[PDB]
C-alpha cells in the first residue's frame, strides 16, 4: 500500500501535480507511504512534499498505485499497478469519474475561466494597441506571469482603477462582456471581471449599453438559454423541450447579442445537437472619427472559449506559448497575431495549468476522498473483487 | 509664441511624448500658448494634458514650434517652422543636443536599463521553463505590462520573496548577474536587481560564488574598466593610456568572467575602436545530474543589451512585440524563440518605451529648461540671429 506521484514529461507547460502537499499530509497521516518523483518542473517544489511527510525518491517500483497528471509515456509504464491520469495495467481516467447523476466530481473547478479572462484582458490591451489606442489593458499580463491568482487580481484592480479615473480613450466606445454557460468556468471568469468598475445589465440593454454606457466602467451581461434560444419552427423557447430536444432549436445571439458585445467570453459546454452560437457565415457579417482617436473597425472585438463547436469558425486552438490568432475577413486564422482586420481569439486546452498551484490544490481537494481505495486496490486481482465505489469502478478503462 | 505637440505615428508602441503635463503647466504658467494634438496613442491622456492647461486641437498650424519624439512623416511637415524630435523647416535634433563636455542633456535617462531588467528576468523564467525547471522568474511580466517602475518593482519584491523562500530549483545552480557601463541606464538595471535577495560580488569571487552561491539569493558584479582591459603587447591595464588609446587594449571578459555568469546586462556604450566584450568564436566555446532535475547546458542563459558592437554575434535587434531570440551552436540566430540550444538574447532598440510615462516624465525634465528658448525663435529668420544657447544651437540639422 504506497502511493507515488510521478513526474510529468507532457508538455514543459505541465506545472500541475494530481495532489498537493496538503492532501500528501492527509494521506501520510492516515499510514500511507507516498513516494515524491523529483520534478523541476512542477510549480509545488518537492521541499513542500517533503515537509508534508513525502518522500523524494526517483524510482517508484515499489508503488502500486502512480497518480499522474497527463499521459505517461508508454516505455514508462510499470506492470502489474494501477494508474490514474488524463486519458497487467489497471488505468483509472479522471474525466471518467462521476457521480451518480453523471457529473464529473474529479475536475480543476473555475481556475480555467479565471486564466481565461485574464488572458483575454491581456489580449485586448495588445489588440487595442495594434488599433491605435493605449489602454490600462495595457497594464494585465498573462495569467501565468502572476504567481497565484490574488496576486493577478491586484493587478486587475489596478488596470480597474486606472478605466474608473477616466483613462480609457474615449473614441472607442464602452465595452461589454457576456459571459456564457452556467459551469464553474464560467463563475472562474466573472471572478476576475468583477474586480474592474463592472455594471451588469440584461440582455436587452446590451443595444443602448453598447452607444450610451459610461465610460468609466465596463458592463457584462450573463447570458442564460432563456435569452437567445428560440425553436426552429416558430420562434418558441420552452425549457424542459429543449433539455429533452435541442435539435429543434437555434440561437438569435448572432443577431440580438453578438453585435453589441466588445468580448465574448464562451464558457458552453458543448453537447450533441445544442445550437451554436456564430456560424462562419455569422464573422463576415460581422466584420462587414479623428485621425487621432479612430472607432473601432467592428464592435466585437475578442472571443475567449474557456470551455475547451459554439463557435463554428473556431475550428483550431491556441497554445499557452501562442495565445492568440486573428479570424480575418477572408476566413483565414493568422496564428500568434493581434494585427491586421478580424476578431481576435483565444481557445487554450490547458488553461489551469497557467495557474499550477491553485489549479492543483483544486484538483486534489476532488480526488482526495477517493485516493484511499485506489492504495488499497490491487491490479492483478479482478475488477469485481475491489472495494470501489462506482465512481472510482466506472472510470476504470482496463 | 505657439507650442504644439504633435501626434506620433510611428510605429503602434511609440506611447511617449516630448513633454508631461507638469511641463506643459510650467509653459502655460509663464504665458505661452500649447495645443495639443488629440491621440488614443500617447500613455498620458489627452484630458491630463487639458487639465494642466494645454488646448485640445488638431489644427496646430497656429504653433511656430511644433515638438514630437520620433520622425514625422515627411508629408505632415508644415513649412516655415521649427521642429525637434529624434531623427523652409529648421530642424532641431535632440540627439545632437549636449553640454560643453559633450554630454548629452537631453535622454530617457535609466529607463532603458529599468525596462531591460524586468524583459530579461522575465525572458530568464520562460527560457529556464523550456529547459525544464519552474522558476519564481515565471512570475515576472513584460516591463510593458506594468502600469510604471512601481508596479514592476513590486513584482520583482514577490518573485525575490520566492527565492529567498528556497523555491528555486536546486540543480540548476547559483545565478550571477554582471553589469556593464557607467551610464545611467546601468543603474537603472541596477535598480531592478536591488530588489531581489541580492549579494554583490567582486569579478575575481564569480568562479567560486557560481559553483558554491547561497541558492536561496542572486549574485551580481559590476565589471568596471580594470576588471577587464588589458594591453595587446603586455596585457598591462593604464587608465589613462586606454582613454587616449583603446585601440591598444583586449577584453579578458570571454575567459574571466563570462564562463561564470548566468545573465550578461550590457550597458556599454559602443565606441570607435573599444574591444570588444564577445566574439563569434567565444559563443561557440561558451557552448560548447538527475532526469526530473537536470543541470543547465550551459553556465550562460541570456544576455541583455540596454545601450542599444560589445557582442560581436548580436548583429540583430529584438523588438517590444518579439523580445527575444536565441543564438544557437551553428551560429543561426532564431527569432522570437526562447527553445533549443543556445543564448537566450534580448536587444530592443526602444526599451524607454515599455515605461513611457516615466520616460516622457524623465526626457521632458531634461528638455524643459531648453523649451523657451525654442518657442522665442523664428525659423524663418537666419540661425545666427537666433537667442540660443550652445546646446539648442549645435543641435540644429538645417
Amino acid at each position: 500500500a504506497v502511493l507515488a506521484v510521478r513526474r510529468e514529461d507532457v508538455n514543459a507547460w505541465e506545472r500541475r501535480a494530481p495532489l498537493a502537499p496538503k492532501h500528501i499530509k492527509g494521506i501520510t497521516n492516515l499510514g500511507y507511504k507516498v513516494l515524491i518523483q523529483p520534478s523541476n518542473r512542477r510549480a509545488i517544489h518537492d521541499k513542500d512534499y517533503v515537509k508534508a511527510g513525502g518522500i523524494l525518491q526517483e524510482d517508484i517500483s515499489e508503488a502500486c498505485l502512480i497518480l499522474g497528471v497527463k499521459r505517461p509515456p508508454e516505455e514508462k509504464l510499470m506492470s502489474r499497478k494501477t494508474y490514474a491520469f488524463f486519458s497487467e495495467i489497471r488505468l483509472i481516467d479522471y474525466e471518467k469519474m462521476v457521480d451518480h447523476r453523471g457529473v464529473r466530481v474529479v475536475a480543476f473547478g473555475q481556475w480555467a475561466g479565471v486564466a481565461g479572462m485574464i488572458n483575454i484582458l491581456h489580449g485586448m490591451g495588445l489588440r487595442l494597441l495594434a488599433l491605435g489606442h493605449h489602454t490600462p489593458f495595457m497594464h494585465i499580463g498573462m495569467a501565468h506571469n502572476y504567481r497565484n491568482s490574488s496576486q493577478a487580481v491586484q493587478a486587475v484592480r489596478d488596470a480597474g482603477y486606472e478605466i474608473s479615473l477616466g483613462l480609457m480613450p474615449k473614441s472607442i466606445g464602452p465595452l461589454t462582456f457576456v459571459f456564457t454557460g452556467t459551469g464553474n468556468v464560467s463563475k472562474g471568469a466573472q471572478a476576475i471581471f468583477n474586480e474592474l468598475p463592472c455594471e451588469y445589465v440584461e440582455p436587452h440593454e446590451l443595444k443602448e449599453v453598447s452607444q450610451t454606457g459610461d465610460l468609466r466602467k465596463v458592463y457584462g451581461t450573463v447570458l442564460s438559454r432563456h435569452h437567445h434560444l428560440v425553436r426552429k419552427t416558430d420562434a418558441v423557447y420552452d425549457p424542459a423541450e429543449y433539455d429533452k430536444h435541442p435539435e429543434r432549436y437555434i440561437s438569435r445571439f448572432n443577431t440580438d447579442i453578438a453585435p453589441y458585445t466588445t468580448c465574448l467570453i464562451n464558457g458552453i459546454y458543448w453537447e450533441q445537437n445544442t445550437p451554436r452560437l456564430l456560424t462562419r457565415q455569422d464573422a463576415q457579417s460581422l466584420l462587414a472619427g479623428v485621425e487621432g482617436c479612430p472607432a473601432l473597425p467592428h464592435k466585437l472585438v475578442a472571443i475567449c472559449d474557456i470551455s475547451a463547436g459554439s463557435i463554428e469558425f473556431m475550428t483550431e486552438c491556441t497554445t499557452i506559448e501562442h495565445p492568440f490568432c486573428m479570424y480575418d475577413a477572408d476566413q483565414h486564422i493568422i496564428h500568434d497575431s493581434v494585427e491586421g482586420s478580424g476578431i481576435l481569439m483565444c481557445s487554450i486546452d490547458n488553461l489551469p495549468a497557467q495557474l499550477p498551484i491553485e489549479a492543483t490544490e483544486c484538483f486534489g481537494d476532488m480526488l482526495y476522498p477517493y485516493v484511499e481505495e485506489m492504495i488499497l486496490s490491487d491490479a492483478t486481482q479482478p475488477l469485481e473483487s475491489q472495494n470501489f465505489s462506482p465512481v472510482v469502478r466506472d472510470a476504470v478503462i482496463t
